[PDB]
């Protein structure tokens, strides 16, 4: 899919944010949206075609593939990258609205966070952090962080137990670890950014 | 398909609309057209190929797949997103026409909704609301909001009853719930926007 | 295929046409070219692969698929949208030529249809109307407006009669009805536009 | 393939050519390059996959498909549209070179075909005409203008005679007739353009 | 693949090169990069799928297809078009560097090849010529300029000799001849260009 | 995938870097990102489909294909081209920040590496070199630089030993050698660039 919608929006916020916001925008840009279109989208290509279980009964393969995979991981990461990118837009909307109000009000005759922009900023960073830890918790709860080559399936209308074999488990586990460590360092960067901003705000 | 037709049209209306109109345009932009191209278009890929019923008779699979699915859900959502996006264009057309008439008439020597723009605005929001509830009612009438893995098919030229097995029911039900809740909060946002505008119009 | 050839041409005519011409250009833009790329192009994907007749003889399927379908409907609509879009270009060419001649002639020292532009306008609308009714008549003559799921085929080198089963008849009939009603309201809009223009031309 | 190479070149010649050159550029633009990307490129999709002959011998199908088709028609039309578009570029190159020489020479202190531009113009139109009739003659010599559904193949390593069945003969014959009549009216337009230009050149 | 990297680079050299350089850039533009994306990329589509040898042993087909084809021809032409396009970039780099040095040095208070630009020019043309004849020599050494329909394969783990049948030999031989004659006239154009430039350089 | 993210970033650094940095940016541009989209992405197309081992047991092919290939080479090169392109961005970020600070500070009333830019420059080149040699060492440790046509597989649930046959080993080994020699000359260029810069820095 095309990812040139947000760019004409995240570029405009890359004019009047702090340096930690700029480097977080840069890592979100170059390490997630770029990685998702390039290679990790190709690896999930032959998802259901190469999947195979050892039986002769018709239609058991679809049920076992369903029970193994509630969702593919790519659409999970896309929902994650949508939900971590909503709650920073309203900060841009608020500063754009108050800049418009400033340019309206001053003519009846820089950037400095004061008054309420601190509040919007900290609740935006808090929402980003809690969405991050929520998505990571859900991914650990459902899938874990390893994929075995052999799966045991125990669902109707198949007989008692069947064995199924995936396709490319190693590469997928590698990319799962990679997206995990990217999410981890993004959370750590947000935490140290909020810590530095609060320290400078109590220092001034 | 390409979705860069309307953008050169919905951008121009994102200059002189109210804030509720701006946030509704933003959610229609980022949560529907972006979601439709990215991931939910991929999941309906192997629609008819992976579909399978348990028989030996030729050609029964096409009839049972037809009787199960009158339309795919993606084309239904595309028709929905067309019909909720027509009746806001004529508001832009009317304000563009009267702005042209203003710029023609004033030289023979902002934005403020007065006279008839209230009427066009409220009938546009009313048409959007009734189209929304009509599409949601039709989707509840035909499909429901859950998909069973096993379907029973009872059509000629197949014998009496046959069983059919779909592909990925869980992920599709998840995305159905997701589009449902997006439509619900869009309707609620339109209702509270019209309520606020009528309250300010009787307040002034 | 790419549809960004005409746009740099139909945009230029969307500067100096009447309001009925503008709304006809808008409906031709948003309801045909947009609909053709998005969803109805996907539904004709597995056209010949899913087609199947009940025999054991090799090669009968191609002959029966040929006799059922002289052309696919999508290429028929593309030829229709080409032939309804040629005879409006020469109006733009004529007004561009006479505007160039005006800008050449005036310097040797708006828009108002006078002299011959009425003639070009009415013959353009007449050609559009007769091409519309010709294409609709041909589509009714060959295909009708419904598709049965079962077809009886009676051609060599197959034996006497064979039965064939299509793929997704319901969705295709829905989209056929949709393109029909779009063509109908386009013809009605052109007729009422010409009626209004002739009434204003005899009123003045 | 992408067809946005020549456009940044045929647009520049659509500033200082005659009206017959402009309408020939317009028909070459809208009726060939647009038609080739949109629909007629889709119809040649399942070219070799759906092709089938009635035997049990391995590998005969490739030899019979080769002997039936020296080239597909689409690549033949692409070579035709390249060879009819080369010998008009050097006219633009010559007028650009002499316009550069004019702008160099005049400062040491419109368009009017005089001197040698007549010669370049008539040899360009002559080369376009002879390439057109050469390509049409070759297409009539090899293929004819009709496709039978059944073909008889008589090549080693197949036994004596075999029968082969194509895919969609009717639609392909329709598009062959269409490209033929487009080429015919292009040749007639070039001839009447050269006739009018020579008549005006002997009239002056 | 996308070929809009070099264009923003070969366009800039199409401002200050000689006329033979301009026509060589034009033929390299319109007859190679355009031809490679359009049609000849489609013909190598079903490369390995339609390939077939007559045996019952598993896996022999991959070994015989490997021994027949060290590389496909398209990737060979892509490497050729990279290696004939590197050694002209440094000429642009040198003239850009010395133009920058001129614009730096003159303000401390056209194009004319003098001093060392002759040397860079002749070694660039020499490198282009020797790379051209090297690639053509290698292509004649490995493949020849004709493809038989039947191939005899003599490799382990297949038994003694097997026969293999290609797909579309005639069309591929046609395009091989076409790329050959394009390379030949490019080499001849470079030779006559260098001859004319040296003749004018000894004439002055 | 799209590779037009970094371009709007590596272009901006191609304004104020040294000549060795410019030619390294040029070779990274034209010989890696261009080569990866064009041809070497096509050759890894039928990766798992054409792979085949000689057995009758179900599902052994996926396990043997997994044990042969931990990752495909293309995604390995993509991770390499990401990790060699991160540690040059912060140099641009630092010079942009200090140029902004210069333009802020000077108004309270070229490029010359002094103070700390030397330090950032040498640690950037050092990080690029060590990442290059690390990736090359890992590729030599896992794969080697040759691919045999026949592989012996010794994993459960297959019986004792099985033989597997790849697809196109020769072309893949050629491209492996090609990417190897490109990486080698990139490392050598970085080394001689740092040597020249340190020699000029101790010369001044």
């Amino acid at each position: 899919g095309d990812w040139s919608a947000l760019g004409k929006l995240l570029d405009k916020v890359q004019a009047y944010s702090t340096a930690g916001g700029k480097v977080w925008l840069s890592v979100l840009f170059i390490f997630r949206i770029l990685l998702l279109g390039t290679a990790v989208e190709s690896a999930w290509g032959d998802e259901q075609s190469a999947f195979r279980c050892n039986t002769q009964q018709p239609g058991c393969e679809n049920v076992c593939y369903d029970k193994s995979f509630p969702i593919s991981h790519v659409r999970f990461w896309v929902l994650q990258i949508i939900f971590v990118s909503v709650p920073t837009l309203l900060y841009l909307a608020h500063v754009f609205y108050v800049m418009r109000k400033e340019e309206k009000l001053n003519k009846k005759e820089k950037v400095k966070m004061r008054g309420g922009l601190l509040r919007t900023y900290i609740i935006s960073i808090l929402f980003k952090s809690i969405f991050e830890v929520a998505f990571l918790l859900i991914q650990w709860y459902i899938y874990g962080f390893s994929l075995s080559a052999v799966y045991t399936c125990k669902r109707d209308p198949c007989p008692h137990q069947v064995d199924c074999f995936l396709s490319r488990p190693t590469e997928k586990t590698i990319f799962i670890i990679f997206m995990l460590v990217v999410s981890l360092v993004s959370l750590a960067l947000n935490i140290i950014e909020l810590f530095y901003v609060f320290f400078k705000g109590v220092k001034d």
